[PDB]
């Protein structure tokens, strides 16, 4: 089976993100790395994580922040587990995490990308916008949309979130529910991604990714882009982690049901996010012969818990993973009268 990366974007967020797997060393200390490349700004992750609070899964610099640094931080584990992708696909926000997993982007350019991608986003006092996930065809939206209320992402063959104006999208909703359309609202902290919104932001941002990401590398093959139409791939905007990727990726629309296309039969595809917000979308917009895991539930009790839960299934997937890299090395030998393990091996016979 090959295995799939796929990392949830924004919505995704949660008071108590992964405060139970700062436990784990290989965790903490990835999210500790990521304090590293936030110093120099005056800003802690780790606080963003246990400070937390309403005003900070709002705050759209501690989201992209928190999110981020998470993200990176399952990646580290899966990565502990033994576990490297055969293909990769990211989620709006999610896809700095990607380049991460894909090998273009430093933990530091990673990090600091999204914490400028936020920020400047902020700093635009950009109007009154809001997202929501609408079940309709990428092309009934283009027939019943408001004007003004852009399609922004194309999640499913029948799941896409459309963007726009904050009160626009209140009273347009109000009028969706009352004729039996798939719709849960996505927290933006109140701002339209992925929409014309962002034209007024992208040049400010461009002029100062460039300064995070000198110097730009290369992406492999194995990572499908969702922010660039298929078309271009070969192009020279779509060949390196660029800033001028950064940014165009928060300006255009995430192509992901394109990206889930290419996805094998027998693959098993894993979230890569604090929340599985992309569960629905993913099982339903895939073959029913592929196996859809996630990797922590928001407002678990013990996502230490939730994760190993998981991790488990990752095998019973049929995966190679190993549960001995997420905790300190045992030390072999083993003590004596430590019990036996032939007996235990029965057969089919």
């Amino acid at each position: 089976r090959p295995v799939w990366f796929i990392c949830s974007g924004m919505g995704a967020q949660w008071q108590g993100m992964g405060l139970s797997l700062m436990r784990l060393d290989r965790f903490r200390d990835s999210i500790l790395r990521s304090d590293q490349a936030l110093k120099p700004l005056g800003l802690r992750v780790s606080d963003l994580l246990l400070s937390t609070d309403e005003a900070v899964l709002d705050d759209i610099v501690s989201s992209f922040v928190s999110l981020t640094s998470i993200q990176i931080a399952l990646i580290d584990l899966l990565t502990s587990l033994g576990l490297q992708p055969d293909g990769i696909i990211g989620h709006s926000l999610g896809e700095v995490a990607c380049g991460y997993a894909d090998g273009c982007l430093t933990q530091e350019e990673a990090v600091l990308s999204s914490y400028w991608r936020g920020y400047c986003i902020k700093e635009a006092n950009v109007l009154p916008g809001a997202m929501a996930a609408v079940g309709l065809s990428w092309e009934e939206c283009k027939q019943r949309c408001p004007p003004g209320i852009v399609p922004a992402c194309h999640n499913s063959k029948d799941t896409v979130t459309i963007s726009g104006p904050q009160a626009a999208m209140s009273e347009f909703l109000q009028q969706l529910k009352r004729e039996d359309v798939f719709v849960k609202e996505v927290r933006t902290g109140g701002i339209a991604f992925h929409s014309y919104f962002m034209e007024s932001i992208a040049p400010t941002l461009l002029r100062q990714l460039r300064k995070v990401i000198l110097d730009p590398k290369p992406r492999s093959k194995r990572w499908l882009s969702t922010s660039i139409p298929e078309a271009q791939w070969q192009g020279s905007l779509a060949r390196t982690f660029s800033a001028e990727y950064s940014v165009n990726n928060l300006v255009s629309p995430v192509l992901f049901q394109e990206a889930l296309q290419h996805v094998p039969a027998h693959a098993v595809v894993v979230e890569i996010a604090p929340h599985a917000l992309l569960q629905a979308v993913l099982k339903r917009s895939l073959e029913s012969s592929c196996t859809i895991i996630p990797l922590m539930k928001k407002d678990h009790r013990d996502n230490l818990e939730f994760f190993l839960s998981n991790v488990g299934r990752l095998h019973l997937a049929g995966v190679s993973v190993n549960p001995n890299g997420l905790f300190p090395p045992v030390e072999f030998p083993a003590p004596r009268g430590t019990p036996l393990i032939s007996p235990h091996i029965k057969w089919d016979h």
